[PDB]
Order: C-alpha cells, then structure tokens, then sequence
C-alpha cells in the first residue's frame, strides 16, 4: 500500500531474455506454421472463428518496438499463438502436433529463465 512496498525484483534483463526465447522459438523446426500471420483471405473459417489472431513474427515486432509493458503481457501473446492453434486444428494433425510441441518447449524454458 501507500509507502509499502515489496521488495524490488530485478526487472532489468527481462527484454533481452524474453528476446532470447523468442529467438529459440523462431528456430525450433516445428516453428514453421507459427512464423507469419496465417492468411485471413485464403484460410476459410479463421477470420470468424479467431477473435485474436497472433504469430512469432508479429510478437517480434512488439517486442521491438516497445508494446510489452512487461513479461507477463509477453508470455500472454505466446500463449495465444498456441491457443488459437488448439481451437482450430485437430490434436492429431502436423499443425495441431506442432502446437502441443511448441508450447512444451516455451513453457520450459519460461520456468527455466523465470521461476
Ligand atoms: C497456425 C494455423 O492454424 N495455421 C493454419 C491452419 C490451417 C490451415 O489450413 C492453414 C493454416
């Protein structure tokens, strides 16, 4: 409350680890349905269905441009990624496996750097 306070985390490296993941993620093989937005006028039903769409490449461009106002606001768009993937694909399909795979890898490496 007013004049108290927890003490202070250190904050300070957050950027460059969350850049840091972010590149593992980009380079994983199984990253490739995940790197650019999905097309909205070629993909029928995916415009209707997924209210927020998002991809590795667009959370690169805000993570370098300053729109995360934190970590946890980072991991929240990673998430969604693999999210919109579940509500869209079949678990038993190569995108829907990528998904499940590429959350298991983020989520490790989120508790590995963080936790
Ligand atoms: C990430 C993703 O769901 N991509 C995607 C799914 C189905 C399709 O026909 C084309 C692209």
């Amino acid at each position: 409350s007013m004049s108290v306070k927890k003490p202070k985390r250190d904050d300070s490296k957050d950027l460059a680890l969350c850049s840091m993941i972010l590149t593992e993620m980009e380079t994983h093989e199984d990253a490739w349905p995940f790197l650019l937005p999905v097309n909205l006028k070629l993909v029928p039903g995916y415009k209707k269905v997924i209210k927020k769409p998002m991809d590795f490449s667009t959370i690169r461009e805000k993570l370098s441009s300053g729109q995360y106002p934190n970590l946890e606001t980072f991991a929240l768009d990673v998430r969604l990624v693999f999210d919109n993937c579940e509500t869209f694909n079949e678990d038993d399909s190569d995108i829907g496996r990528a998904g499940h795979n590429m959350r298991k890898y983020f989520e490790k490496k989120w508790t590995d750097t963080f936790k």
